């Protein structure tokens, strides 16, 4: 298990654009096109990522190299922020993709705002840390998937995909 394994598990594959759990329309694993309702906005953002007209339908290639971007840009993000940065270097292996997985869901932003849970898991305890995670819109919204990934804060195995 990795963390390229563990967002194909979260977030699955689709070839053509769709709605996410947020309703915003989306494509590939996980890439979210844009938060306009307008599907024609969201076709000219997946012509821009892709760099030619797709009318909404990709390759897995294609949504493979998507992938690799956006796990690397949730990583980028996580080095560049001045609240995230400290929460992953303090963290093992295992627990820095849970950190990644939440940055790719969320955004650097949104993370970036779980103050007390970060300092929960820059303090290694664990369990708390878990509770307070589940204290979340996050959560409540998508509480299959976080549940996988505060199994993984807390114990910094990959059970809960396995
Ligand atoms: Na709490
Ligand atoms: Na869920
Ligand atoms: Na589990």
């Amino acid at each position: 298990m990795n963390i390229f394994e563990m967002l194909r598990i979260d977030e699955g594959l689709r070839l053509k654009i769709y709605k996410d759990t947020e309703g915003y329309y989306t494509i590939g694993i996980g890439h979210l096109l844009t938060k306009s309702p307008s599907l024609n906005a969201a076709k000219s953002e997946l012509d821009k990522a892709i760099g030619r007209n797709t009318n909404g339908v990709i390759t897995k290639d294609e949504a493979e190299k998507l992938f690799n971007q956006d796990v690397d840009a949730a990583v980028r993000g996580i080095l560049r922020n001045a609240k995230l940065k400290p929460v992953y270097d303090s963290l093992d292996a295992v627990r820095r993709a849970a950190l990644i997985n939440m940055v790719f869901q969320m955004g650097e932003t949104g993370v970036a705002g779980f103050t007390n849970s970060l300092r929960m898991l820059q303090q290694k305890r664990w369990d708390e840390a878990a509770v307070n995670l589940a204290k979340s819109r996050w959560y409540n919204q998508t509480p299959n998937r976080a549940k996988r990934v505060i199994t993984t804060f807390r114990t910094g195995t990959w059970d809960a995909y396995k």
